[PDB]
């Protein structure tokens, strides 16, 4: 489609399911980007979901890179952009010291 299969940079904005593949302890995630401004995700759900994080991000283009920031603004995840397109968005783990995660992102399978 017109433009809609690239990495767009509204196109990331949307809701995305963590949930492909999908871990166990039934460990289920949405993260939420904002346009510009910031970003919800929960992980955990033992119980219930409705205490989620939200924070600040960051994003440059210089090796397509992005790192996410806590309200306490002392980062917590960093991963390489592979693609986005209109359902499709590849966070290749890029730091394997750090512990980030390396799944596909499908948009959300309401």
């Amino acid at each position: 489609g017109d433009e809609d299969d690239k990495v767009e940079i509204p196109q990331l904005v949307g809701k995305w399911i963590v949930k492909e593949p999908v871990l166990q302890d039934d460990f289920v995630t949405c993260y939420t980007f904002n346009a510009d401004k910031t970003y919800e995700v929960y992980t955990g759900s033992p119980l219930s979901n409705g205490v989620p994080f939200r924070g600040t991000y960051i994003i440059s283009l210089d090796e397509k890179l992005i790192k996410l920031y806590d309200k306490e603004e002392h980062c917590t995840e960093q991963y390489h952009i592979l693609k986005l397109t209109s359902k499709e968005m590849k966070w290749e783990n890029a730091s394997p010291k750090d512990g980030n995660s390396d799944k596909r992102l499908e948009k959300y399978n309401d």
